[PDB]
């Protein structure tokens, strides 16, 4: 019969999933990093054909990928042309769209992913449309990182003496394993420029503002209204009046909060969703060659 | 007689201007940056002789130097034992505290300096005091750098649609030579922990603000206000209501405006930089080998 295959191509790993055009499950298999920016072209490439090789136990008919890094035109021109050799039939998108699509089931919707970085993706019937997701000097509003850095910011004019010192200047320090200024600045001159060390104190701002750190919850409301703001802007111009949310920032209680109190003073409902990107993927290629859905959600 | 030397060991290039103990110059000498994060400590160490050695017309008796990139104790601790070894004594400071001794003559101050980045330098006659300069990350606010971010980041939402294009837009396109947004994520790619690029881009938020562009009025307003707050904090701790600034954003005329309408609110009056650093590093060794600033300024 027809194999297809739904594929999550992220950055630290590429996760695949495949299906006859029947609904019936054919088998899974999981390979390293989908994001070519993370393991370089011919790597993403040679991980992605391995975990759908995996999956289908051999050749796939049609593959469905949800690729993490495609954020330019030059990407999509880097990536697409060897990525189509993976199977006679290939369609691909961001990995937000297939996390949408795991939930819309292929119809018109929003998603808002905020984990180490942030973006909302949108799909209007007839074109998938984004709004920030660019990267975090540039953009990612109410990311981990955003979060992050603010707490690193606070923390700074504690230590100066501007600011009085909340819970949020101990959680901070113990999460990065520096007692003072002098050795947060030695932190600086090697943390810099990692993106993960930096969002990984979004942690700490989580549980000082469980604690009732003003300074914290603070972070959190403005990070969540700014990004929260996007997600009303791209729902409104796809015109849906609900926005599925996902991403590790959402398992912030203060964060999810203030997040849905701003969708809802706008009317906009929101849904933490309940399926995988892979799942997804396999309900982009499904749309494609016109495999019924229904045969396989519910 | 006494060769004393003032040295400014910056992160692009070091400059020393030598003079006796009364006064008189005796020369100038430049050399690489003096910043060992930037070449070394063995090089910056090296740069830092050549300079004073030019200077000086050979050794010297006194070096006062100021030196960028001694932002946490592990610099000093690092530095120190090896710069001691450039003279027989040696005045080891900040590059913020020469800065503000070449406009206080010595005596207590504080001083503004936004430039790439920014900090609030001052001295109560015994202690040398800061808050800020503490790195592009971590700090320097309404700095060059902080000031391109909330450009870049104001550019990339227009793109997206959620609010409209300004002049800034265009400018700062036109600075980091980009054409859309597709071309702006690729220089990211590249750039985005090149502080000195993105430190470029206030020079287009400033001509925007000149031309009428509110977006970039805001931009500096922010900026100014959040460092003016730290400056108006040191000057009021110090004890002194008098502030310097120095720096390439207090070019940009309605930073400055920003600026000190902030100090004044705050019964804060300002001036701009008059003296070079330079002249501030002989003014420290001055100080502390006992010879008369009246006879040098």
């Amino acid at each position: 019969m027809m194999i297809i295959v739904g594929v999550d191509a992220g950055g630290t790993k590429t996760k695949a999933v495949a299906y006859d055009c029947e609904g019936n499950f054919i088998g899974e298999g999981s390979s390293g990093p989908g994001n070519y920016h993370n393991v370089g072209l011919t790597r993403a490439i040679e991980n992605i054909k391995e975990a759908v090789k995996i999956a289908a136990k051999g050749e796939a008919d049609v593959v469905g990928m949800g690729v993490a890094g495609l954020d330019s035109k030059f990407d999509w021109e880097n990536f697409t042309p060897l990525a189509s050799l993976i199977a006679p039939k290939v369609i691909i998108q961001h990995d937000g769209v297939i996390a949408l699509f795991a939930e819309t089931l292929g119809e018109p919707g929003v998603v808002v992913i905020a984990g180490t970085g942030s973006v909302v993706e949108g799909y209007n019937g007839k074109e998938f449309l984004r709004v920030g997701g660019r990267g975090w000097l540039l953009s990612d509003d109410g990311s981990a990182y955003w979060v992050g850095r603010k707490a690193l910011r606070k923390v700074l004019k504690m230590m100066d003496g501007l600011e009085n010192k909340t819970i949020l200047y101990n959680k901070v320090l113990k999460t990065i394993n520096v007692k003072d200024l002098d050795e947060l600045v030695m932190w600086s001159y090697t943390s810099s420029c990692q993106i993960d060390l930096v969002a990984s104190i979004a942690k700490a701002v989580d549980e000082a503002a469980n604690e009732g750190d003003t300074v914290a919850m603070d972070i959190l409301k403005q990070g969540a209204e700014l990004l929260a703001s996007q997600a009303v802007y791209l729902a409104r111009k796809i015109g849906t009046n609900k926005v599925y949310l996902k991403g590790g920032m959402f398992r912030s209680n203060i964060y999810h909060k203030f997040f849905t109190l701003y969708l809802e003073k706008e009317g906009i409902i929101s849904d933490l969703g309940k399926r995988s990107p892979e799942i997804g993927a396999v309900i982009l290629a499904y749309k494609e060659v016109g495999c019924d859905i229904k045969k396989l959600i519910s």
